[PDB]
């Protein structure tokens, strides 16, 4: 069943505002993952002592209680959850620091690293941007089962000392699958311009949905095999636009909309989608307020011996989303309804529903299968 807790993702719908903002396209991010960077850099800092600086001051709201002891143990028990082995899905969250040749990585802090957050650090030379570049893509690939191929060109690298990079990648299978139309093309109502055409599936079942008249919108939940992983789907009502849904959307808001939803008949159509969405993360992270560790007076002391600081930091997610699942191409398994046709722009995020984590987070302006 759906999380009963509070979800800790005031940052994350922060930042997911911030990227919709900007991107008049599909977007998809891993909030979640976006937080773990923020922490491995924290880590790295000298701040991050139980001393002061604007560095731990603004990672803030990422950090658990300004305690590590609590902040490895969180980040690492929400990391292990989503990322469980088991047999219903594979989700991998991937992270590396590339390192120029001349810079000594801190043992301990690879120890760390690898074993709180699951992330590691490589040496590279960047004096050769194009095998670095080799490097970081061949990373990616084999990180995502070449879900994801490529993060940077070495145009992208110009001028860089470390570099940061995340990807996510998620195989899942729904509860309950569509059933399978050969031809199920209709249009499209996008925000702007005329119609476009996207190919759709239908199903009728039961599922938690309510339509919001706080956030002006339907709220759909539909489940992933492995009692752990659902995908939610926020479909403004067709008086509003998704820019109006997002502004009312915030910690407290979303938490009482979910609350809302009960298991009710409802007739599901979506659009099916394939995309990915990748993004250099530092403008964004600037525009919410995370400003210090892109200065001049950034640091990262217990990472590398000693003044270097991360140079840029890149995240690339691919979704994709049809009858059976997410990555799913075969499944073992196969009058009061509510109505919920997502011919129209809307939000869509994964969670760990045992734990509340914003493990996936996108929005769909025009679905491309």
């Amino acid at each position: 069943g759906p999380f009963q807790g509070q979800r800790q993702n005031e940052f994350d719908l922060m930042f997911v505002k911030e990227i919709f903002k900007n991107h008049n396209s599909n977007v998809v991010l891993s909030p979640f993952s976006v937080k773990i960077l923020l922490t491995l850099i924290y880590e790295a800092s000298d701040t991050s002592f139980g001393a002061v600086s604007n560095t731990k001051r603004e990672l803030s709201s990422v950090i658990q209680n300004d305690n590590i002891d609590h902040t490895r143990s969180y980040y690492k028990q929400l990391l292990e959850s989503a990322q469980q082995d088991n047999k219903d899905y594979d989700l991998n969250i991937a992270t590396n620091f590339f390192v120029d040749d001349f810079i000594e990585v801190i043992n301990k802090y690879q120890q760390i690293a690898n074993t709180h957050y699951h992330a590691m650090l490589e040496k590279v030379s960047y004096s050769n941007p194009t095998q670095t570049a080799a490097t970081i893509n061949n990373w990616v690939s084999e990180h995502t089962n070449g879900r994801l191929r490529e993060i940077v060109t070495p145009d992208s690298l110009e001028g860089a000392v470390i570099t940061l990079v995340n990807v996510i990648y998620f195989k899942g299978l729904w509860t309950y699958p569509f059933p399978e139309v050969a031809n199920n093309v209709k249009p499209f109502y996008g925000t702007r311009g005329k119609p476009t055409n996207a190919q759709y599936m239908e199903q009728n079942g039961q599922f938690y949905y309510d339509n919001s008249a706080d956030l002006g919108a339907q709220i759909l939940r539909l489940p992933y095999r492995g009692n752990k992983l659902a995908m939610y789907f926020i479909l403004p009502n067709p008086d509003n636009t998704v820019n109006q849904v997002l502004d009312r959307i915030n910690s407290a808001s979303l938490h009482q909309a979910l609350w809302y939803m009960e298991e009710n008949e409802v007739n599901v159509t979506l659009p099916k989608f394939k995309f990915d969405f990748s993004e250099q993360l530092n403008e964004p992270l600037q525009q919410v307020g995370i400003r210090e560790i892109f200065s001049q007076n950034a640091s990262l002391p217990l990472l590398a011996r000693g003044e270097v600081r991360v140079s840029r930091i890149f995240q690339k997610a691919g979704i994709t989303i049809n009858e059976l699942g997410s990555e799913a191409y075969a499944a073992t398994e196969i009058d009061g309804v509510q109505i919920f046709n997502a011919n129209r722009p809307f939000i869509f995020f994964i969670e760990d529903e045992t734990l509340g984590t914003m493990l996936f987070a996108g929005k769909i302006e025009n679905p491309v299968f």
